[PDB]
């Protein structure tokens, strides 16, 4: 093995560039480097609040991406389009890094590696697919067992349970993967107290944050997903009012243009997996915010070439 090696047991910026090239060429990170990343990233993530609270000063910016779904070569395209993560080019990836696409291992190890290199500026939130249920069925477990072992997979599963569930920028924008809640009256403080290091339950706030979807009409509906609900603009507006927030950003649904802004501006969807599963034909986007003006700016982009491995080949 002549592949990327950690320097003094730790991730550095040449290690990350070597890993990206290595993975682009479709090679495997040695199992012990992988293990060292996973156990160090568990340690980092387990000190985080369930709600990450970040301050963006006026000349600072942050990029928000939504679901990426094992589409590694499109992840590389985002970094070419937008620049590598760094203390001055912060990122939040809003859940759903794995499943569906067949380069989930490459995506998750690159994002974990960057979380290690810039822990105050590179942010990962849980989505509905960072879960054992989902991974068993949709590709990730099959992929970790083909490339590594059942054991390495259990370690992934445990790391995911410590990924924070939401992030609030400047007490004004809150970002979560799914959306808002199936009961009124939830506060940021309640979110901060969810004990997140578990598989999600069937109902309740932790389930809503990973699973819920906005609807255009006022009220709440039973979800067609079979879990959580659909929340209308009256839901968003009461939630934003009680918590003193401006709007939320979520992901969790494919959009033709890569973004949508529902609820009169209050509920934004960002989706970062272009030509999702090699089929949907959609565009993707990411959002920039800056401290002096937190309104979202969307940047769209389309799929790039990748190796001939079919989506879900590992399911
Ligand atoms: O992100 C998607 O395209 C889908 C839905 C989502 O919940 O985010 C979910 C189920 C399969 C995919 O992940
Ligand atoms: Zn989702
Ligand atoms: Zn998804």
């Amino acid at each position: 093995y002549s592949g990327p090696k950690l320097e003094d047991g730790k991730v550095t910026i040449s290690f990350m560039k070597e890993l990206m090239q290595w993975y682009k060429d479709q090679k495997k990170l040695h199992r012990k480097c992988a293990y060292q990343i996973l156990v160090q990233v568990k340690e980092v993530l387990s000190k985080l609040s369930t709600l990450v609270e970040t301050t963006l000063k006026e000349t600072e910016k942050i990029t928000v991406c939504g679901d990426t779904h094992g589409q590694f070569y499109d992840l590389l395209n985002i970094f070419e389009l937008n620049g590598l993560p760094s203390e001055t080019n912060p990122y939040i990836f809003n859940g759903d890094f794995v499943d569906r696409g067949s380069f989930s291992v490459e995506v998750i190890l690159t994002l974990f590696g960057f979380k290690l290199l810039y822990p105050d500026h590179f942010h990962l939130l849980r989505g509905n697919h960072e879960t054992d249920n989902m991974n068993q069925i949709y590709g990730f477990e099959g992929e970790v067992k083909a490339k590594y072992t059942a054991q390495m997979y259990e370690l992934f599963s445990e790391v995911f349970e410590w990924l924070p569930l939401a992030q609030c920028i400047n007490g004004k924008v809150l970002i979560m993967h799914g959306g808002l809640f199936s009961e009124d009256g939830v506060t940021l403080d309640d979110i901060r107290k969810i004990e997140r290091n578990r598989q999600p339950p069937d109902s309740g706030p932790m389930c809503d944050l990973l699973w819920s979807d906005p609807q255009p009409q006022n009220g709440r509906s039973i979800s067609k997903r079979g879990v959580s609900c659909q929340f209308g603009p009256d839901v968003t507006k009461a939630f934003l009012e009680e918590n003193n927030l401006d709007y939320i950003i979520r992901s969790h649904e494919v959009k033709a243009e890569g973004y949508e802004v529902a609820h009169g501006g209050r509920c934004v969807t960002v989706f970062s997996a272009p030509n999702y599963c090699d089929q949907m034909g959609n565009k993707a986007s990411y959002i920039h915010l800056q401290g002096s003006d937190l309104r979202p700016q969307f940047h769209q982009f389309t799929a790039v070439p990748h190796p001939n491995v079919k989506p879900m080949a590992y399911a």
